[PDB]
């Protein structure tokens, strides 16, 4: 029933702009577990990017014009019809402020014109939860959408490690990332790096991490090593490097993912070599999959998924994604009888399972 703001009492984690970032927050006093959802919305590699972002995405990049409530949907909803799930936890909403896919950890220099804070961000929230019973907390699963899919990706092996170096190690720190597992593959027809939406996965996140001067998970830094730390960015690179269980849901055909491929479907005639391209992307993308044991992926040609209001309709092979999540929570009380978490389509083309978002 409506998360509240709470701006950041330590002023110097801020959003792009130097104005602090923050956090929404609905209480469940009754409930030990905890969701913190990191939001998404793309990024942007440099200043020209950046600046433009500021004049048409302001709120990505700024506090100031935050509203002081939010509604929690999907499964940030704390109706049973809405969120089957995990409709009592306490349910945090982190807004998506620093452009920088949840990575860049250090406080602005006077020398760069925004802040790149994300990977702070998240710590500092994370603390002053403790306070407001966090500290109570048996699960704190880390999810979120996009960018914040991937932000959860880089970031939920740093919170486990804050939680257990600030003396909290009965806090089991689960990660969900929704729409945020990317391949760095080719373009379907090539475009110069010019901006976010059509510049190639592969130089987007090079010339990121640079520009937000961005951290990854340790254990992933340390076999890419220095100058190739965008690597960590791309799901099937850095999960195997993780330690903290994370549960991943992924369109097989995520519009995001077209969209860096310079794919733009139309309801046009599709052509032999972008039918290849597209069934390959699939492919490439269930190979990805496969040794994921918690994922669900369906064959959609979709946008992101879990806080849209309908995440219950879509299913792989019969199971809805609240019951695969479910099932996952069970898994970490192997296989369950009855209960399957590993769901990922075989069906080669967009829409060939029948539950896909018509939308
Ligand atoms: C506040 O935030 C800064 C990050 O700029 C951090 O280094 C510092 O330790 C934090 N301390 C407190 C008490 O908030
Ligand atoms: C990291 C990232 C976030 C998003 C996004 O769409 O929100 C995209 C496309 N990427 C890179 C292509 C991997």
């Amino acid at each position: 029933e409506d998360l509240r703001l709470h701006l950041l009492l330590n002023t110097s984690v801020t959003c792009n702009d130097g104005s602090p970032a923050g956090y929404y927050l609905k209480e469940s006093r009754g409930s030990r577990r905890w969701l913190l959802f990191l939001e998404g919305g793309w990024y942007c590699f440099n200043r020209e990017n950046c600046d433009s972002r500021y004049d048409t995405m302001r709120r990505l990049m700024s506090s100031r014009d935050w509203p002081r409530t939010r509604t929690g949907t999907g499964i940030l909803s704390s109706q049973p019809e809405e969120n089957p799930y995990w409709w009592n936890a306490n349910m945090v909403f982190i807004p998506y402020c620093s452009s920088d896919v949840w990575s860049g950890a250090s406080s602005k220099s006077e020398k760069n014109e925004y802040a790149f804070m994300g990977a702070l961000i998240i710590q500092e929230v994370v603390r002053e939860l403790l306070g407001r019973g966090l500290s109570g907390a048996k699960v704190l699963l880390l999810a979120g959408s996009s960018a914040g899919g991937t932000g959860v990706l880089l970031n939920v092996d740093r919170v486990a490690e804050q939680l257990e170096k600030l003396g909290y190690p009965a806090i089991q720190v689960r990660g969900l990332a929704d729409s945020g597992w990317f391949l760095d593959n080719k373009q379907y027809r090539h475009t110069d790096c010019v901006d976010t939406i059509t510049c190639a996965p592969t130089e987007a996140i090079r010339r990121g991490i640079r520009y937000w001067n961005g951290v990854v998970p340790e254990r992933c830094r340390r076999q890419f090593q220095e100058g190739e730390e965008w690597n960590c960015f791309f799901g099937y690179k850095v999960y195997p490097t993780l330690r903290s269980p994370v549960f991943v849901v992924q369109w097989l055909f995520d519009e995001a993912q077209l969209t860096v491929d310079n794919v733009h479907l139309t309801g046009q005639p599709v052509q032999e070599g972008l039918r290849l391209y597209i069934q390959n992307l699939g492919r490439e993308l269930r190979h990805t999959l496969k040794d994921v044991p918690a994922s669900f992926a369906p064959a959609c040609l979709s946008h992101e998924i879990i806080i849209r209001s309908h995440w219950t309709d879509v299913q792989v092979k019969g199971t809805s994604l609240p019951r695969a999540l479910h099932c996952w929570d069970r898994s970490l009380h192997t296989p369950l009888k009855g209960c399957p978490v590993h769901l990922v389509d075989s069906c080669p083309w967009p829409h060939c399972n029948p539950s896909c978002p018509t939308g």
